[PDB]
């Protein structure tokens, strides 16, 4: 897959943006039915 | 210990409303499962 | 108009609503002006 | 400090750099000079 690359300022926020993509990437993976009844 | 954000324009609520329903997502998925969505795809 | 959304815990609302007060800045601020920013404090 | 953030794909990418770019914004704008923005 296409792979990128970010600089991040600071650490907090690297630990922020890092738990966005972690959550965007299995949001991506898990169906949305799935999804609604994990909720 | 809830909270409600005040969101001004339809493109900044998509963006913002994304995110948190992907950080809810990951507080109710089990480590496990999570793992085996990710092998998967 | 206005949307609302409901966030669980003061940590995630803090970080949610940094995230929303920078893009509205980013949204009023023309590019031209932001370069002028990100070159003079940096 | 600063860190590489590694992303996979196109659209998390662009997300993601949406908000770092603002975040950064927001670190060099004076409070003074961000509510006349808003206010304009
Ligand atoms: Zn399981």
């Amino acid at each position: 897959e296409e792979i990128f690359t970010l600089q991040v300022r600071g650490r907090e926020r690297y630990e922020i943006l890092k738990k966005l993509n972690d959550s965007l990437e299995l949001s991506d993976v898990v169906p949305a039915s799935d999804a609604e009844k994990y909720r």
